């Protein structure tokens, strides 16, 4: 209709669009693993009516010249891949990381998914799942006898069978570095999954190769950092204001227009 | 947005900050080798409108010309080293430093650390390590057929054996001194490796060399007095506060410039 | 469009400039030397339109003629440079100043800057400088080997040297002052730098030609009265109000003038 609300409506979407982003982040909190969201803006065509060169004359050259602009389309969406704090939760089914890497999971599709969540189980076979049944990869599989299971800074876990006085070490559990943590997609389930923006996936021990350590009685919190979280609330809350009252304002404009 | 919400934010995420590094550090108060972080800060652009200069006429100077400023950026959590109280725990195998010193630690990720804590242990090899496998330099190796040890203040370990009434030294357990006490970066358990930052560490003899002496039987806590962190705690709250203040205050701001 | 608007245009800007100083003065309490800020407001034009002289007659004089007047423009923002509190931070590292002068620096640009800031650190090299690698004025190179570094409140800087029981002299840490302290241009980072305001800087050491003396282990406070702060933002937030009531007076004042 007019060239302002198509360009007021796009700041309506933008700040819709960022407050999603913002109400996700304040909701995952104590969602272990979770890697805060920070969506990230962009400006639309600038339709020009007089070129910023376009010499005019033989001697004048009009500087800045006069283009309108439109709207501002959501360009991408960032996640902050930052170590969230350890606490101490005591369990020995929960392994926590120290540094850059994911773990690996086999999805029951036979693709492999990545997640940084150590909240592990063992399920009816005594194989290392987490929270759906996720196989861990590459598999490690508990006796049934075993007391207990630990699992080392390395990454070698064991377990204590009864009578035995020996703590045998049924497996690796191996870390996966990815050259842009940002760019995998996340598919739900605190799980992500390949993409070439992420890059090939380099499988490799904890420790080396940059991957990080391995913690267990820690979980990892949600870098969520909530003081961040409320004040852009304020910001976007106030923002949508404003991009109404444009709306609002235009709308009156036209109806005295009309009216005549 | 507004000017003043972007300065408050920067201020709400400066204060949040000092009172983590504060809860941060009640965490660890009555844990022995514990130094009392503290958080640096520093302040970010100065919009310039009006430069303090701008001589405004041909005599005209215009002293303190205007300009706006924004925000708080925290350059760091550095590491206070400062001498701490001494308990008496009456174990020969624990040691205090008093005054300037450093415990030499062979990392077993083959490096070497530093810690202000003395609560050493003997091992079935005979290693002098201190609650992790912290080795200290030179390797001492304490005799298995040992009765009583006993750590001398100027840095001599020895051991007695049945039927010699002789204190022969087994060992030399020398401080390290830094020229930088405060630019060590942990790596846990009270560990501080050599920094780029910290100084050359000069290995020193107890006593001699300007170093401080060694306390048996008692253990150095930290130096989190109660009190001053509790009025630093008041401070820091009462900043905190202010500064929502004023993100509520900008925001009522825009909320009666919208309802106009 | 109307005049009342265009004053209360100037008044809001100015509200928020004010609320501006208020929220940065609000955000940098606990930061090291910082100096409060305060902006002086200057009303702007006055278009006449019967002058206040103007003979009528040839004996009466139309005292106090009438001229209307707009604008509320903020002509300056000074800073207050009165000593903050010393709090006793016990580092051997970090140096107050009692009364007036800064530490000169050094930039990348080799242009001089100034700091009321004694978080002082050295560098891989061994040298004095302030938290970025910023080498202090004149050159002051710690010794490798040296234990404790005092600074007296004289000003000279010797360090504790390996064995020999002497601190030698290594150098001399002296002061700038300037004759106007407010003039001073802030670059951030807690730097000034000289303008044509401020006047020549005059390098003395400290105690002496004016300058304050050199308190080792302690850090000056940012001087913001808390309280203070509070009453202006709620004075600030009252005089917001009611400029944007102003301007609904006047904009309801046009649209009953054009609905005629």
């Amino acid at each position: 209709m007019i060239s302002s609300l198509w360009i007021a409506k796009t700041g309506l979407d933008a700040q819709q669009t960022n407050m999603d982003v913002i109400a996700n982040n304040l909701a995952n909190v104590s969602t272990n693993g979770f890697k805060r969201q920070r969506a990230v803006f962009e400006d639309l065509l600038y339709q020009t009516i007089r070129q910023p060169g376009a010499q005019s004359s033989e001697q004048t050259t009009l500087p800045s010249g006069l283009q309108i602009g439109t709207g501002v389309r959501p360009v991408a969406t960032e996640r902050l891949h930052s170590q969230g704090n350890l606490s101490q939760t005591n369990n020995s089914k929960d392994v926590a990381i120290k540094g850059q890497g994911f773990f690996q999971v086999m999805l029951p599709d036979g693709t492999s998914a990545y997640t940084r969540d150590g909240s592990f189980q063992v399920d009816q076979n005594g194989q290392l799942v987490t929270a759906g049944g996720f196989q861990v990869q590459p598999a490690i599989t508990i006796p049934a006898n075993a007391l207990s299971i630990t699992i080392g800074r390395d990454g070698v876990v064991s377990v204590t069978q009864q009578g035995q006085a020996a703590p045998v070490q049924v497996g690796q559990l191996n870390l996966t570095t990815f050259m842009n943590d940002t760019g995998l997609e996340s598919i739900g389930e605190n799980l992500y999954i390949e993409t070439q923006s992420s890059g090939a996936p380099n499988e490799s021990t904890p420790g080396l190769n940059g991957a990080g350590l391995l913690y267990q009685g820690y979980v990892e919190t949600s870098n969520v950092n909530v003081a961040e979280e409320l004040v852009n609330m304020i910001q976007v809350q106030r923002a949508y204001e404003i991009n109404s009252k444009a709306v609002s304002t235009t709308d009156q404009m036209l109806q005295k227009l009309t009216q005549l």
